[PDB]
């Protein structure tokens, strides 16, 4: 059916930072997102997809039964057991509503998942927090605490075959580190990252970020980091980079199902990004996108701060999902863009013969 899903709970509010009420990762992240939706008349357009928990046996898809539990026995604990916990990991606090939303999180992408690969919609936005790309196999990391988008990849996987191609593209403004780890040694899921780097200096602060890292054995070439340096970049760069690289190794992968870690923390007014895509950028994102896998394209919300931002952005894919012509947007790059670009074609051009 040529029907867009659309799953949104508001019980993933609960999750909450309680010693610092003003912290970035908001409850209202995801209302405002639901509220623009309803405003722009969007929301009539889709098919609810309801939410549901993940089990932890679909958990155990990504992680191990360890942090599985640990996250777990944050349920019943006290406050300054929480903070405790929580400064275990680098960037995370935990509320005793935080194991179930992530839960949600999870359960809701898989439903959405589901419902494309049965054939009841041809493709779907989840609104949904806590996010997920930087949560390893056996941590948490980054406001993440379970990795919903390679579960859903794995989830995908699971009800199809298990070498189902799945194409991660993450536009989140950081590197979805979990996600490239889970996925490093595998040929089936396709990662690809744009995210700023700075050389490390920009979190998560790792190496593992940079353009040289392809992948390991079979899935060596698998794994596409488009890292950023030198500051600001928009809508010229995400173009190019699209226009290069995302799409022409895309198209030669041939995915069966296209995941977006769709982060709206590049956006234009976004205080933790710092960079400047427009609403009408994300458009064009999305509507290239949507060339893949016969349409079967998920949106899966990951980090973004800036509410009006979050919201016009994500409502602006949306549109594009159901079939709404895309904005009008040839501006030169920055020259450290063309630095980044041509260095990942040089070390992707072994790999992927649409970059000879
Ligand atoms: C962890 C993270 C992004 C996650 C994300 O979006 N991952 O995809 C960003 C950190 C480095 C950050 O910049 C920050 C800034 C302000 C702040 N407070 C004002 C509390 C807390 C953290
Ligand atoms: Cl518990
Ligand atoms: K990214
Ligand atoms: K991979
Ligand atoms: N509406
Ligand atoms: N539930
Ligand atoms: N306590
Ligand atoms: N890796
Ligand atoms: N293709
Ligand atoms: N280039
Ligand atoms: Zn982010």
């Amino acid at each position: 059916s040529p029907i867009t899903g659309l799953v949104y709970d508001q019980r993933m509010m609960l999750h909450h930072n309680m010693w610092d009420s003003h912290h970035p990762e908001l409850p209202q992240r995801i209302s405002r997102i639901f509220s623009r939706h309803e405003e722009l008349r969007l929301l009539s357009r889709c098919h609810r997809i309801p939410a549901r928990l993940a089990t932890e046996e679909e958990l155990a898809l990504c992680h191990s039964s360890k942090h599985i539990s640990i996250i777990k026995s944050s349920e019943h604990m006290k406050p300054r057991d929480l903070n405790r916990l929580g400064d275990e990991y680098n960037s995370i606090f935990i509320s005793n509503e935080s194991y179930t939303c992530a839960l949600l999180a999870a359960g809701s992408c898989f439903n959405s998942a589901q419902a494309i690969l049965t054939g009841q919609v041809r493709n779907a936005v989840a609104i949904v927090r806590p996010p997920g790309h930087h949560a390893e196999k056996d941590t948490a990391c980054g406001f993440c605490f379970f990795n919903t988008a390679a579960l859903t990849a794995r989830y995908a996987q699971s009800i199809t075959r298990e070498s189902l191609r799945v194409l991660i593209v993450d536009w989140d403004v950081h590197h979805g580190n979990g996600t490239q780890h889970i996925f490093e040694e595998d040929d089936s899921v396709l990662y690809i990252s744009l995210h700023r780097y700075e050389d490390g200096a920009f979190f998560p602060n790792s190496e593992d970020a940079n353009y040289d890292k392809v992948g390991l054995g079979k899935g060596r070439g698998y794994n596409v980091n488009i890292p950023w340096n030198g500051g600001k970049m928009g809508d010229p760069e995400y173009m190019a980079a699209f226009h290069h690289l995302v799409m022409p190794i895309a198209r030669e992968f041939a995915p069966e199902l296209v995941l977006v870690s769709a982060g709206f923390d590049a956006a234009r007014g976004d205080p933790l990004g710092g960079f400047q895509v427009t609403p009408e950028g994300y458009a064009h994102l999305t509507h290239q996108l949507m060339s893949l896998a016969a349409g079967r394209v998920l949106i899966i919300l990951e980090g973004g701060y800036n509410l009006t931002s979050i919201s016009e952005s994500m409502s602006m894919c949306t549109s594009m999902l159901l079939g709404d012509s895309p904005p009008s947007l040839l501006t030169p790059l920055k020259t450290s863009a063309t630095v980044s670009i041509n260095n990942v074609l040089r070390a992707h051009a072994p790999f992927w013969s649409s970059l000879r």
